């Protein structure tokens, strides 16, 4: 590069991993001082613009020369951020001659920007085991039966007319004539969850596990809550909850863990005794009296039969959070006895709460997505946070979650379909998480990427719940049409991306599985051995990211988008380690020169793919490495 008047996009680089930024949660009183890489010699002069929520105003910072990197084939200019409370956006001003370049979150751009720059938010801070961890997700019922003697029976009990059907192990999903897929049940228990931690913790390696609903409620799923303050029965009682959270935190059995648990806070379950639709209890529920002290918990339009609820069904009444200071926010949160506290606080002590259908929360029987449900998860926020600072919140959407993430004062995370999900369904699999065609390329896929990463303030992005299956969409091994080695490639990805990885239980294995409830088949022992390829490399995968922080808090930078030969590359890198990733999205081998330079890997440094141990020495800033086709390479140094 040089003085040519034209700045070299490809030499351009920021985000705010450790060689970027100082700074990356800051308090009200740390200043943020920021680095931009250009080419070495490229540039004339670079600015630091900023918007100020303070004043509602642009700010200018000129940035100086601060360095080479060791190649000597980059720049490093630097400026600061002064420090304050206030939320700020920037984007940098890159400027060689009459050539003027523009970058910010979304990367490089001819035309100033007006979106997706990079977030400074004062005081906002997710839980770095959250940014750092693996999580697991299990769905109770069909994970391991640890206990017989609690098992629902067929004919057990019966709910609004039907009763309950027991399957064998391994069994369809799907209930006989005369019975309801939501009242199908194979006996899967904390105990059951607590006996196998070994294989959570050690076989595979993550060290968070989120379950679905395990409160008291009489459906398989539990989504229709009937005592937030008991667990369910069938899942055994508070005590056994209790013991399976000292096991989970022990170090004794593993790496520290952590428990995050569905909070489904947007309505309850009409059994419940707040509604208590069938009469179940002797207390006077809302449907049964607008007498009942829990009449405004609950919207009616025509009582007792026409009420608000989760997108129409009558079976999850819908919870009227009122104004703040109501009852209902108390029972929910506020209170110290609330389902968020109590949970929260000893004997329990859980480690987060992913949030139900979070964006429908409301007063009124409105539906969300608006001033008072983000008022409301603020409130949330900071009760959770008074109890326990480090207990995580992570939010259910399908969408863009800046609304809930991007001001700190909400959701430290999301589910993450639109930034994961669907972009690695689509480019492995050839269809969409609902299992409809949708396939994109590989600079699709690049873009699709940055482009959601860049809806979400750094620390948000790493803490992102990053799944390639869960409870509401098809499974990943179905939509891949049962080929094994298109769950090797989401694996390696998944574990090499920004974010949260997170394995829904089986998917580990490729088990397969249409929608709901095929999506929630019983877990297939003796699959979830090291003798299944997709396990064993799960394990290595894991055993990889907690082996090097680049993976976990590291920068991003795109380095091969190669629609020809179907190859993605990407590095991961910090102050200490630099890696590069090489996937292969074809069906057949290719041999491919990684340009590692652009990670600033020394020439004649050794470099090592961490998946199979071979070495490899770097030289004239490349690197050659064969990769099988749905296969990847994890070069380390
Ligand atoms: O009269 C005042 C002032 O006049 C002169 O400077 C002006 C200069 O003539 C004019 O071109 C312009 O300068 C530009 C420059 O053209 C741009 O390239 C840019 O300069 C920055 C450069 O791009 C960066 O790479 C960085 O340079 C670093 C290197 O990266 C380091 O490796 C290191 O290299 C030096 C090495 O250590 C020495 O042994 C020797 O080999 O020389 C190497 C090159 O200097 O250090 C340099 C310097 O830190 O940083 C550069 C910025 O300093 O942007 C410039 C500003 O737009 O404008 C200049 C006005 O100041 C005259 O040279 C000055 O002495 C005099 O004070
Ligand atoms: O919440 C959903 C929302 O998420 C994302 O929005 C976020 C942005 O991506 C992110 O950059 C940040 O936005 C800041 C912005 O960075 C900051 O500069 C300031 O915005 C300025 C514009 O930069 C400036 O150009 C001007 O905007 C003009 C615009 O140029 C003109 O074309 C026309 O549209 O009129 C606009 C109004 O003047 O002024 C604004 C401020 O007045 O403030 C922004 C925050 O308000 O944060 C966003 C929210 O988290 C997605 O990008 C977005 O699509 C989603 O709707
Ligand atoms: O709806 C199908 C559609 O999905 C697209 O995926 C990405 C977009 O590429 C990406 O732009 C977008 O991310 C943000 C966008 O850049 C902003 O302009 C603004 O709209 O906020 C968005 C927040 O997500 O996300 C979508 C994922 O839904 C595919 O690119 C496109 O090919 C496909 O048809
Ligand atoms: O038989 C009625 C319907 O049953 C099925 O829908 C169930 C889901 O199976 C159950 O998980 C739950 O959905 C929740 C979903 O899992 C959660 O991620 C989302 O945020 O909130 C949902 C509600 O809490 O409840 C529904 C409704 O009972 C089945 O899929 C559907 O077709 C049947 O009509
Ligand atoms: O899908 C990746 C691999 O699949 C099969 O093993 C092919 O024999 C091999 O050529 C290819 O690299
Ligand atoms: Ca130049
Ligand atoms: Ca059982
Ligand atoms: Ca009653």
């Amino acid at each position: 590069a040089a003085n040519d008047n034209n700045v070299e996009w490809n030499g351009l680089f920021h985000d705010q991993g450790p060689l970027f930024d100082n700074a990356p949660e800051p308090t009200s009183t740390q200043s943020v001082t920021l680095k931009l890489r250009t080419f070495k010699g490229d540039i004339t002069s670079a600015n630091i613009k900023y918007w100020d929520t303070a004043d509602n105003a642009f700010h200018w910072v000129p940035m100086v020369w601060d360095s080479n990197d060791p190649t000597g084939t980059f720049d490093y200019w630097k400026g600061t951020i002064p420090a304050s409370p206030s939320i700020k956006y920037y984007r940098f001003q890159i400027n060689d001659g009459t050539s003027t370049a523009w970058y910010n979150g979304n990367g490089p751009s001819s035309t100033e920007p007006n979106a997706d720059d990079f977030y400074i938010i004062p005081n906002f801070k997710t839980p770095d085991w959250l940014k750092n961890g693996v999580m697991y997700q299990i769905f109770p019922d069909r994970f391991y039966n640890g206990d017989s003697s609690n098992d629902v029976q067929t004919g057990s009990y019966t709910y609004n007319g039907t009763p309950t059907e027991k399957k064998a192990w391994g069994s369809s999903v799907y209930a006989d004539p005369g019975y309801d897929n939501s009242l199908v049940f194979f006996g899967g228990d904390l105990a059951g969850i607590d006996q196998k931690l070994g294989y959570i913790k050690k076989t595979l390696g993550a060290n968070i596990l989120y379950l679905n609903p395990i409160f008291k409620a009489p459906t398989n799923h539990k989504y229709d809550t009937q005592d937030y303050m008991a667990v369910d029965p069938a899942f055994g009682d508070n005590s056994t909850l209790q013991t399976l959270i000292n096991d989970i935190h022990s170090t004794a059995n593993g790496p520290k863990g952590y428990l995050i648990l569905d909070g489904v806070f947007n309505h309850t379950g009409d059994s419940h005794p707040w509604f208590d639709k069938y009469n179940n209890f002797s207390s006077q529920g809302a449907y049964e009296s607008q007498s009942s002290p829990w009449y405004n918990y609950y919207t009616f339009y025509t009582w007792p039969d026409s009420y608000a609820s989760f997108l129409g069904f009558n079976s999850l009444p819908k919870l009227n959070y009122g104004n703040s200071g109501s009852a209902v926010r108390g029972v929910i949160y506020n209170n110290s006895n609330s389902v968020a506290k109590t949970y929260l606080n000893p004997p329990y002590s859980v480690d987060g709460w992913r949030l139900n259908a979070a964006q429908y929360v409301d007063a009124n029987g409105n539906n969300g997505s608006d001033v008072t449900n983000h008022q409301i998860w603020s409130e949330f926020r900071n009760a959770v946070k008074g109890v326990n600072s480090n207990a995580a919140i992570i939010g259910q959407y399908w969408g863009n979650a800046n609304p809930w993430t991007a001001q700190g004062n909400q959701w430290d995370a999301a589910t993450n379909f639109d930034g994961f999900t669907q972009p690695v369904s689509e480019w492995i699999t050839g269809k969409d998480y609902q299992n409809n065609s949708a396939s994109i390329s590989t600079t699709q896929f690049d873009s699709w990427l940055r482009g959601t990463r860049a809806n979400y303030p750094t620390n948000v992005q790493q803490s992102m719940m990053n799944f390639l299956s869960n409870h509401d969409i098809t499974r990943f091994a179905t939509r891949s049409g049962g080929d094994l080695w298109k769950t090797y490639l989401a694996l390696i990805f998944q574990m090499t991306y920004v974010g949260t990885p997170t394995i829904y239980y089986g998917d580990e294995y490729g088990m397969q599985g249409g929608a709901d409830p095929d999506n929630r088949r019983s877990f297939d022992w003796s699959q979830a051995t090291p003798s299944n390829s997709a396990v064993a490399l799960t394990q290595k995968l894991i055993t990889i990211r907690n082996q090097y922080p680049a993976l976990r808090t590291g920068s991003f930078m795109t380095l091969i988008t190669d629609d020809t030969n179907k190859i993605y590359s990407y590095g991961r890198f910090d102050n200490v380690n630099r890696i590069a990733v090489v996937l292969n999205n074809d069906s057949v081998s290719h041999t491919v020169n990684v340009p590692v330079w652009q990670l600033s890997m020394p020439n004649g440094s050794t470099v090592t793919d961490k998946i199979t141990g071979h070495s490899y020495t770097v030289q004239n800033g490349m690197v050659t490495v064969a990769v099988d086709g749905h296969y990847g390479a994890v070069l380390a140094q």
